[PDB]
């Protein structure tokens, strides 16, 4: 049952509430690490935990890697956001974060530790403002701003630093010295003026993608992602990930998951408590898949429930009720189906001649109230009304699960087994376009008018 609820804060082995808030994950020997930080009754750094794993699923604590009493400055401060790299020349654990007085967030500097093993005592070294010796002025201090953080380790074994500079308006990516424990070179500027936080930087083939956050505060916002083939230059521009919340969260790392099937990306978020006044240790963790339609596009669904199997390298949908379904029109006799059975976002739904096929089968996933999921079995997609629409003749797709109300179903029955399938956005029918009675007949989205061609029947399969 290797299943995670998204918008709760999980547990331990121990039955305790985890916390590692704007925590990370490193992949080491045979285990999955999870850091992250967590505020006390002052709402001050208490303590960096560290959470193991195999199944990614059932976590065990270990303990604060790094404390308040690590350090002399550790005592009184905020860090946040901390991350941890390994270094494959040294054989030491790397960790960065994010450093602030506790009175103010007027330091804007990173702080760095180190350990020779995972879940062992970290040593903080020191906190500071890259490029310092520079001379560079950055806002009134030495030394650029480094708030919302984030690492990287590149396939040549060149350690990245990347953080908010600039009064968090400009990103910051920085190259790390072999030991990864100081700054070499100042690599790039990332999307100046543009205000982008919480960055995540990963790569996975030849192609580097930088997916961040916006900046407002507690709020969730619409969360963004680029790619490059070079961390130097020839970056694109920012297009949209997930809704315009990122299903209320804020991103935090990403993680490739790699196994036998083969490699599945992890999204891991912070549903932050500070949006309906709660404190910090109250936030709530969101983990979904990062899928890659391709090279240049990216998929960011959400799944109230989603299974995960480190072993075969899956990250998915759980589907609490796996019953299949075919839906056939009264009017045609036709079966709601796929056009040309693909798979891909955003394609055409249409009826066609039931035919056994997987295209054909649907799940009923329940979302509350009346309403539920309509989703497909061959694609893991879901009944879409294309671009939100609320007109006669809008077309339905099938398109990523993003909890939008056009993807949310209500099934009317009208007798003999047949129900009038109603979109909560505008209440309008799953409707056979012109009363078509032939194969690839448009399904489309239409008031109710008690036409056939709008009756459906629901039948197990």
């Amino acid at each position: 049952e290797g299943v995670i609820v998204n918008g709760t804060q999980f547990k331990d082995t121990s039955g305790n509430v985890i916390h590692a808030h704007g925590g990370g994950m490193l992949k080491h020997g045979d285990y999955y690490y999870w850091y992250g930080e967590y505020r006390d009754d002052s709402n001050l750094f208490l303590g960096v935990s560290c959470y193991r794993s195999k199944d990614l699923v059932n976590w065990e604590y270990r303990g604060e890697v790094l404390s308040r009493n690590s350090a002399p400055e550790l005592n009184h401060c905020n860090i946040e956001r901390p991350k941890v790299m390994y270094n494959a020349s040294t054989g030491e654990f790397v960790m960065w974060m994010h450093w602030e007085n506790g009175i103010n967030y007027g330091q804007a500097r990173a702080a760095v530790a180190y350990s020779k093993t995972p879940d062992g005592k970290f040593t903080y070294i020191r906190s500071f403002r890259p490029m310092q010796d520079t001379g560079v002025m950055d806002h009134g201090l030495p030394g650029y701003m480094s708030r919302d953080c984030n690492v990287f380790v590149d396939t040549d074994g060149k350690g990245y630093f990347i953080s908010a500079a600039n009064e968090n308006m400009d990103l910051h990516l920085y190259e790390l010295t072999p030991d990864y424990k100081n700054i070499a070179s100042l690599k790039a500027k990332l999307f100046v003026g543009q205000q982008r936080e919480a960055p995540c930087l990963i790569k996975r083939n030849g192609y580097y993608y930088l997916i961040t956050s916006g900046c407002t505060g507690w709020n969730p916002n619409q969360a963004k992602y680029a790619y490059s083939k070079d961390l130097a230059s020839g970056w694109s521009q920012l297009y949209n990930l997930g809704n315009s919340t990122t299903y209320r969260s804020q991103p935090t790392f990403i993680i490739p998951v790699q196994g036998s099937s083969g490699t599945s990306y992890l999204y891991m978020g912070d549903r932050w408590a500070g949006a309906w006044g709660g404190k910090v240790n109250d936030s709530q963790y969101v983990w979904l898949p990062l899928n890659f339609i391709s090279d240049t596009t990216l998929e960011l669904p959400y799944y109230d429930s989603v299974k995960i199997d480190a072993s075969s390298g899956i990250i998915s949908e759980y589907i609490p009720d796996t019953t299949r379904y075919k839906l056939v029109n009264k009017n045609s006799g036709k079966v709601l189906d796929v056009l040309d059975g693909s798979v891909d976002n955003a394609a055409q739904i249409v009826q066609w001649t039931d035919n056994g096929s997987l295209s054909q089968q649907w799940y009923l996933v329940d979302v509350g109230g009346g309403y539920k999921k309509i989703v497909n079995v061959k694609s893991g997609r879901a009944l879409d009304v294309k671009d939100e629409s609320k007109e006669d003749g809008g077309v339905l797709i099938q398109y990523t699960s993003n909890g939008g109300y056009n993807q949310h179903w209500k099934f009317t029955d009208i007798g003999d087994g047949y129900y009038k399938i109603s979109s909560r956005h505008c209440g309008k029918l799953i409707d056979v376009r012109k009363w078509s009675t032939e194969d690839g007949g448009i399904i489309q989205q239409w008031s109710d008018a008690g036409g056939t061609n709008q009756h459906w029947k629901l039948v197990l399969v």
